[PDB]
């Protein structure tokens, strides 16, 4: 029932004659573009654009305004992609225009800096440390708690959906299933019950934070995932400490992989304890 939200052209509608599409971004289809003014200041800035494709049926077109209402319902904060605006009226295509991210996804970054990481640590001089990694988790949380604020459930929370910016801002995106109230993210009352609620979010936060530890590897690795994985899951069983984790933030993944939901942390008390670390490791 977000077709039914209102959409305040005055406030969100900017004219297609400013907009410059460049390169695909992949896969509806996302676009780098250049925008002249969508700050209201006298800038050329670099924005990304999903649009449709060329088929335009109603079902797609009625999604791609659902997730750009969402979006503005949502609202604005550092630590997700942000709505700039929209071009919504008849005279041309369908397109949602937020904040471009620079480097792209986390999953894939983190995987390219593998040689170019040392923990806690003469002047290396690019290198990712246990600094930015406790950093970017720090951010997600805070963009979750964000989240869990209005009302929504992210339900595809992996590294792969968060993007890196300039000066180390992280940003959540794909709100193309956040709701209002892939497996190995999944926590078990989803697979077995198909509950989601903010706290299996907690849940899929703690398989990311592995993924950010392990720098960007697949999680369970080599692990078959069949009807016996699901036992193990239910069980009790699970991932081990990833190779760049810190002792506290293996806790931590533990902590939000509790079997019981409501043990699992909340966000807001996954920002307070994630900000105690990132002020122990400076
Ligand atoms: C993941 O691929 C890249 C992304 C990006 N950067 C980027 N920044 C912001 C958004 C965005 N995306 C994909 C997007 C935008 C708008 C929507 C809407 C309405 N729904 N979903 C959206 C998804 N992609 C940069 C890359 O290399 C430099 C990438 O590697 C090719």
């Amino acid at each position: 029932h977000c077709e039914r939200l209102p959409y305040d052209a005055s406030k969100w509608e900017f004219p297609r004659d400013r907009l410059n599409l460049g390169k695909p971004l992949g896969r509806g289809q996302v676009i780098e573009a250049d925008a002249f003014g969508i700050d209201k200041t006298a800038t050329c800035r670099t924005v990304a654009v999903k649009m449709l494709k060329e088929g335009a049926t109603h079902s797609e077109h009625r999604a791609l305004m659902s997730e750009l209402k969402i979006l503005i319902h949502i609202g604005h904060h550092l630590n997700v992609v942000n709505l700039l605006g929209a071009c919504t009226k008849p005279g041309g295509p369908l397109m949602v225009i937020v904040e471009f991210c620079k480097f792209g996804n986390l999953s894939t970054y983190l995987r390219s800096k593998r040689n170019e990481f040392v923990p806690y640590k003469d002047l290396y001089k690019d290198f990712l440390t246990l600094e930015h990694l406790i950093c970017y988790s720090f951010q997600v949380a805070k963009g979750m708690e964000f989240l869990a604020s209005r009302k929504c459930i992210h339900r595809d929370l992996a590294a792969r959906n968060i993007l890196l910016s300039e000066k180390n801002v992280v940003k959540i995106c794909d709100f193309g299933l956040a709701r209002d109230i892939p497996l190995k993210w999944m926590a078990p009352e989803t697979i077995f019950d198909r509950v989601y609620t903010i706290q299996s979010d907690v849940w899929s936060f703690g398989v990311l934070l592995w993924e950010i530890f392990s720098l960007g590897a697949s999680p369970y690795p080599g692990v078959k995932i069949d009807e016996e994985f699901c036992r193990r899951l239910k069980e009790g069983t699970r991932m081990r400490a990833p190779d760049y984790t810190t002792p506290e933030m293996y806790q931590t993944m533990l902590d939000c992989w509790h079997g019981e939901p409501s043990q699992r942390p909340t966000f807001s008390e996954l920002v307070e304890h994630l900000g105690n670390l990132l002020q122990a490791n400076a």
